[PDB]
């Protein structure tokens, strides 16, 4: 293969994702899901009487159920959060305007969103398919927490005035919006509970958001083939246009997003309704784009593998990445993987990699390293494998606090 595509839908579970489901079925592809549960709870202002059926659709047809925050930031639309939220802010279409503000609250969210899945299913973890709890993706925003040294945040997702596509908007990268600043706050916050989060590459959506009828306006199958051809080793969340759908800090190059495609849409793109006739125009070209990516030499995968699992008999070369038992991973010295040798807070073979910024067991710091420990922040001055001996309020000489009189 040439490549290998990650088809992600966000903003469901809605009517319109069974339809979405179905098509993928029909060619046994899999695709992963970026769930509000608001819709579970009838409150999202979508046509979504068929949530709790499109979720169980998800998770018995194998597809990967990740978590996009329980109400996709809408309370920060609207003065007061309640059932009518949605609906008011779609009717203004200030999505992106102070999307995020406390960023604590808004990183609170996403727990809040598993708690809704698991009172709807309660044996939803019960699916290995379920990763509701290790995989996100922030709203409106490519913004990436992959690995400990891959990081990329959406300087330019949300704005504290004017809407990305509104003609006098204006980014300034070195002074980003407030709401910029807090979204990057919940990246961390989501990280240091053990979270990936991931952006993409390129978009099957209006060319803005602010176009009318966006649904009507979908790049055809054959053509949107060209620009996942053209995002394949390109740096493309770097790139893509418009502004506010940049990944800025995206590593160009970096070797676990060599030969891959994150691909976005919306399931809500998909139906025939308030957005255009999506059901019509879309499903076909959603089902054609399938057939000819695979004869194109691509193969479809989902999220959970882009950082791909650890495996007994696999080989890996020193600084490859894994994940095991949901933790990043980065290997030490080549070696071939043996059953009784897993990755683990004590393994001479690996260390730990996630994107976390708390202080950790058995991770490589580097010297400007920022660690939290017990509330405090501490910056590396040598760089060491962290170990249970070495805490950073016990080593003087690894850490510094930054609140000590030797920073
Ligand atoms: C116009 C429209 O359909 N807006 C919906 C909104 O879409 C947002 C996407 O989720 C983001 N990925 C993108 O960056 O910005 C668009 C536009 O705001 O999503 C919300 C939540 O599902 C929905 O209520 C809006 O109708
Ligand atoms: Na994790
Ligand atoms: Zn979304």
């Amino acid at each position: 293969p040439k490549g290998t595509i990650y088809l992600t839908f966000d903003d469901g579970p809605i009517n319109a994702s069974i339809d979405v489901i179905n098509v993928l079925n029909e060619q046994g592809v899999k695709g992963t899901f970026y769930f509000n549960a608001w819709h579970l709870d009838g409150i999202g202002d979508e046509n979504e009487d068929r949530a709790l059926e499109a979720l169980k659709l998800a998770l018995d047809t194998g597809h990967v159920v990740a978590n996009h925050s329980y109400a996709h930031m809408v309370h920060n639309c609207v003065d007061e959060f309640g059932p009518t939220s949605g609906a008011e802010c779609n009717a203004t279409g200030d999505h992106q305007i102070n999307a995020y503000q406390d960023p604590v609250y808004d990183a609170s969210t996403f727990a809040d969103n598993l708690v809704v899945f698991e009172r709807y299913l309660p044996n939803i973890n019960s699916y290995p398919n379920y990763f509701g709890e290790e995989l996100a993706r922030l709203p409106y925003t490519n913004g990436w927490r992959i690995t400990k040294d891959f990081k990329a945040d959406g300087l330019c997702a949300t704005s504290d005035d004017l809407k990305p596509w509104e003609p006098g908007y204006v980014c300034d990268l070195d002074n980003p919006s407030n709401s910029v600043k807090a979204s990057i706050e919940v990246q961390n916050i989501l990280a240091n509970k053990g979270y990936q989060t991931h952006g993409w590459d390129v978009d099957w959506s209006p060319e803005n958001w602010g176009i009318p009828m966006p649904a009507n306006s979908l790049t055809e199958a054959e053509a949107f083939l060209g620009y996942v051809d053209a995002a394949l080793n390109s740096c493309a969340p770097t790139t893509i246009n418009p502004i506010n759908s940049k990944a800025h800090g995206f590593p160009c190059g970096t070797p676990l997003h060599a030969d891959k495609v994150v691909v976005l849409t919306h399931e809500f793109l998909y139906e025939d309704g308030k957005r255009g006739m999506g059901a019509t125009q879309n499903l076909p070209k959603l089902a054609k784009f399938l057939r000819i990516a695979k004869e194109a030499g691509y193969v479809f995968d989902t999220i959970d593998n882009y950082t791909p699992v650890w495996q007994v008999g696999n080989a890996y070369a020193a600084g490859d990445y894994v994940t095991h038992s949901g933790t990043v991973y980065k290997a030490v010295t080549a070696h071939i993987a043996q059953q009784d040798w897993a990755p683990s807070s004590t393994s001479s073979l690996w260390t730990n990699a996630d994107p976390a910024t708390n202080w950790t067991l058995n991770v490589s710091y580097e010297a400007g390293d920022v660690v939290t420990y017990q509330g405090l922040r501490y910056l590396v001055n040598v760089p060491h494998v962290s170990q249970a001996d070495w805490t950073p309020n016990t080593q003087n000489t690894l850490f510094t606090a930054l609140r000590s009189h030797h920073h």
